[PDB]
């Protein structure tokens, strides 16, 4: 019962020692125009703001009327969405990622940084992402609660190496990434839930949604600065994540039954067009436009390389990415634990 | 709507960098003697072991027997429930803490040391205790959930300072007394639960219970060995967080209405025997007798004067923070956001 492992080298503390400062530095800019992005607490929406409530004398109706709607939406957007819930229920480890960075890192688990701040704070809003879609999966009755435990317990367990070797630049372009993934992901889901009807569910998967563009909103501009103060190391780190791929936060998925969980999983929410390859490369474009890489000048022969390297990757990736003939037609049917081992199409 | 702040100077990294190098070392030894005390992923419980079964015809009345018996268990028990919820839901923060400490911290989110592995894993079992009393406290209707979740995205925003300043023999020595304390905070509510004759309740509590058992075991071994090898350091690692006394994760709580409600909390918990002023004392005694403080030689001028001190601690506490004269009669009543403004004696 062995959960994949990261199949590359681990490098870590790429950033020079010295770019620490920089950070530092900018702690007062961080406070100015990071942490605005923040919903203040007695602002946020809590998960309970969107389940039955159990204090209420409707509680019984209203979780008979979640479960009657979650009998008429399929299997392959359950396995979606309990992947998506399962993927924010790894929380702890995304901290620890934001926590691993050099020049923002909280060094006592209560710094009164800007960057540590907004890491706790992040994170904070975050939690109830799946805590909400937790209670909404648990109380549909159309998916095994013990299996998707079980792979929360090992997704925790495994950890996740972004390839971010310490340094804020890769890491706040790889979070950056992230942040819009989950956005046009749940957003998908609530778009579809509007269709089949379900207003309820797509107003939880709304909601989550808007916290992401926030997250997303905020970290572009960390990048975007960074483009300004170091236009050069900046265009290198955000050609080196290229060149790497992206590695997705829950790809060690394992449910003690399935080797490939995250293929599979990833295969579904691309064939219902929750979140696709066209995606990725979507966002990679969209990231390149927000961060006018194309309009950066005075750069390094490796800083030119890369700039261009970046610009040509996208409809690059289009392209050599499209050629899914394979995976649309032929996709075979699979049994998901997660479903008590009913089966859908890949 | 300002969170309590911690009132003492942050100091970071106080172990000499050089003894990192004793926990690298230590790494094949962790591996053979802590790491033993998880429970591999297939053995473990999961929250739906625990709950009403959604995928089951016995739902409906599972959830309603549950909600029946928890009408008969007083809100008193339930703030202290709550509470001891809460703080298990901060579990990102904690994971940080163990990430913050010098010589075992997770370099990059997936570190196959040892130390990281532990923590990673440790991280996980941590995640099902919250899992499974927030969806125990959902079903009961008892409690006010979206207070409850408000005040959990205060505490992951507060985060905590322990006072372990980034040293595995301070971090070691905190989360060997936490893990004890949150034993015999779960088992008294376990204890209490069988008496009211809730034994699914006490089921719940008691299976988290055994899990900080284990847990405790791991943390007292790690300090065990780091007495034999360095007892001088460890000797004064202990008394220095004897002498800034072990403050709890959970004490920067706030419900954007009360505070104090960490103490306001504590005082239930006190009151009803959950975890009291005499446990504090009586866990630091174990402390001293586990790992034979009072049995050291060879130790410095400072070592001993440090012995010394820890020894004398426990009945000095149990003296001195026995008085409780005023605490235990003239205790007013107040609200609890947590149960919708309703009271409970403190
Ligand atoms: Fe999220
Ligand atoms: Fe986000
Ligand atoms: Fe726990
Ligand atoms: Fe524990």
């Amino acid at each position: 019962f062995m959960p994949p492992r990261e199949v590359h080298v681990q490098v870590t503390h790429s950033m020079p020692p010295q770019k620490i400062e920089i950070f530092k530095s900018l702690d007062n800019w961080a406070e100015e125009n990071i942490l605005v992005h923040l919903k203040p607490v007695e602002k946020c929406w809590q998960p309970q703001d969107f389940l039955p409530d159990p204090a209420s004398d409707g509680f019984d109706e209203q979780v008979r009327e979640l479960r009657e709607r979650a009998k008429e939406i399929p299997d392959d957007y359950f396995v979606v969405l309990v992947g998506d819930m399962i993927t924010e229920e790894a929380l702890p480890t995304y901290q620890t990622m934001l926590n691993t960075l050099d020049g923002v890192r909280d060094e006592t688990g209560a710094s009164p940084t800007s960057w540590a701040i907004w890491t706790r704070a992040w994170t904070a809003e975050e939690n109830r992402h799946g805590d909400l879609l937790n209670k909404y999966l648990y109380l549909s009755g159309r998916v095994d609660m013990r299996q998707i435990e079980k792979t929360i317990q090992y997704l925790i367990g495994s950890g996740m190496d972004p390839r971010t070797e310490n340094s804020p630049y890769l890491g706040f372009i790889y979070t950056s990434f992230q942040e819009r993934a989950t956005f046009i992901s749940h957003g998908n889901t609530a778009r579809q839930a509007k269709e089949h009807g379900d207003i309820k569910l797509a107003q939880i998967c709304g909601t989550i949604a808007a916290d992401e563009k926030r997250h997303e909103t905020a970290y572009t501009k960390i990048v975007e600065k960074l483009f300004e103060i170091d236009p050069d190391g900046t265009v290198l780190a955000f050609a080196d994540m290229m060149r790497k791929k992206i590695s997705m936060p829950a790809h060690l998925m394992y449910d003690g039954r399935d080797d490939n969980l995250f293929d599979h999983f990833s295969a579904v929410a691309q064939r219902l067009g929750v979140y696709t390859a066209k995606d990725y490369a979507d966002i990679l474009e969209f990231l390149v436009g927000r961060w006018k890489v194309d309009k950066l000048t005075g750069l390094s022969a490796e800083g030119q390389k890369a700039q261009d390297y970046v610009c040509r990757l996208p409809p690059r990736i289009r392209r050599l990415e499209e050629r899914a003939q394979g995976r649309a037609k032929e996709a075979p049917t699979m049994p998901f634990s997660w479903i008590f081992d009913r089966q859908v199409k890949l």
